């Protein structure tokens, strides 16, 4: 009786194994933009991907990571809200069974079809291991998608879906560029939170996009192919692996924008 977001075993559930679930700092939250505050001492994103190296893409069964090679920093966020160097570590995305839903994060309640997480480790803390352990140990970029235009950037992915359909499947995934996964702007909101999916640990520091990127129908269509069950298993499809907005409670939503 494992974890994930079944009637059984859904987030509303997660609470028994994990009780941090219940905690002050829990990720995803609903953005308020009347009440988010800007911060002109915020300083601009700093993004330098033109080394990254990715590795593999794997299905962990609660979604696909793409993974890259974290031992140099090839791949590294700084500036915005951050102190010091993350490291690229993996991506992966949240998505519904319609696309009226499948973010995690909402922005006055509104939900978009997927939601993209680019997850960097401080490289303070030496691995992704330690860093977890830590408040500002993680720093993740979250990239809304609306359903339109495709994203030519995101048909490399969509394209190996097929070879890494169950749990456990992974398969090389090399080459592969992550700058054409971004939006034209880097304006964010900035605020405390969570890991969305069990630990639920409270080490990172949340940079939320504001420009979603349009992904077609059809793109977002081949990710609703996948299986959380393994090969040999009942199929049930890999949809609606996101986490409801939790409560802010003591936090405030920051904004690097007007
Ligand atoms: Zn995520």
């Amino acid at each position: 009786h494992h974890w994930g977001y079944g009637k059984h075993n859904g987030p509303e559930h997660w609470h028994k194994d994990f009780p941090i679930a219940k905690g002050e700092r829990q990720s995803p939250v609903d953005i308020d933009t009347h009440t988010a505050k800007y911060d002109p001492s915020l300083k601009p994103l700093s993004v330098s991907y033109d080394q990254a190296t990715s590795l593999r893409i794997l299905n962990n069964g609660h979604a696909f990571n793409v993974e890259f090679d974290d031992s140099q920093d090839k791949a590294v966020l700084k500036g915005g809200p951050l102190d010091g160097t993350y490291r690229l570590i993996q991506f992966h995305f949240h998505w519904g069974s319609l696309d009226g839903q499948g973010s995690e994060h909402t922005v006055d309640k509104k939900k978009y079809a997927a939601e993209l997480h680019l997850v960097h480790w401080n490289t303070k803390y030496g691995d992704f291991g330690k860093a977890v352990q830590q408040p500002d140990g993680l720093a993740v970029l979250g990239i809304f998608l609306k359903v339109g235009s495709a994203k030519p950037g995101l048909q490399k992915v969509v394209d190996v879906l097929d070879s890494i359909k169950t749990k456990g499947k992974s398969a090389d995934f090399t080459n592969f560029d992550p700058r054409g996964l971004l939006p034209e702007s880097l304006d964010y909101w900035t605020y405390p939170g969570s890991l969305t999916t069990p630990p639920l640990l409270e080490c990172v520091t949340w940079i939320v996009l504001k420009e979603p990127i349009s992904v077609s129908s059809e793109q977002v269509l081949k990710f609703r192919k996948l299986n959380f069950n393994g090969e040999g298993e009942p199929e049930e499809l890999m949809v609606d692996n996101w986490r409801p907005a939790q409560p802010l409670k003591n936090r405030q939503i920051k904004a690097s924008f007007k």
